[PDB]
């Protein structure tokens, strides 16, 4: 319904979204609820994405399950991934559950474990980024990520699942900041169909 080609962000239908790039081209179209449909060329770096906020300072127990039953159109033709976005906050964690990547499979390094989650398989890989920009600004904050051994494009993610896998695997969750389903884009072009994007909280 409306399409966005510089960098924005909002909310629509109680979802909160984003688009931005440095550099190149994008589209967005908000299509109601959390659907929305990208297109990406000539870019640097690029992202796509609709999901909520959770506000205060709760943990995933007290906020209750966070899942997202989704489905994407997805066709990178470079460099790009599909995933689950998110932070927590007391720690500051930059957060990724995986399901599907273009040319490179993300994050690189090698993995401190495997979880079986909503079907699937995926690696586990934890990170430090040094005076990075986050939402406390320029900072230093560690990175999960969960990145599936095989590739999908829909179904469900259970994001509850995955801190409590990382939690076993002594990655400490702190509060939940908030959580999207987003499209990455770097150095390629590509399209993206969020068409299904039911996100579901307790």
């Amino acid at each position: 319904a409306t399409t966005l080609y510089e960098n924005k962000t909002g909310t629509e239908d109680g979802y909160d979204y984003e688009l931005w790039k440095d550099s190149g081209n994008t589209s967005m179209i908000l299509n109601g609820g959390g659907t929305f449909s990208c297109q990406w060329s000539n870019i640097n770096n690029c992202l796509f994405r609709k999901g909520k906020k959770f506000g205060g300072n709760q943990s995933y127990q007290q906020i209750g399950n966070i899942s997202f039953d989704y489905g994407c159109d997805y066709h990178p033709n470079g460099n790009s991934y599909l995933c689950v976005y998110g932070w927590t906050t007391s720690p500051l964690v930059e957060f990724y559950i995986v399901d599907s990547w273009g040319s490179w499979r993300p994050p690189g390094g090698s993995p401190k474990g495997q979880i079986y989650v909503d079907g699937g398989t995926y690696d586990v890989y934890e990170t430090t980024r040094v005076n990075q920009p986050s939402i406390q600004g320029n900072t230093t904050f560690q990175q999960y990520f969960s990145v599936r051994t095989e590739r999908r494009t829909s179904g469900t993610i259970n994001v509850t699942e995955h801190f409590k896998a990382w939690e076993r695997m002594g990655m400490r969750m702190g509060n939940i900041y908030e959580a999207a389903l987003n499209v990455e884009g770097y150095q390629s072009s590509g399209s993206a169909n969020v068409y299904k994007n039911n996100m579901t909280i307790g």
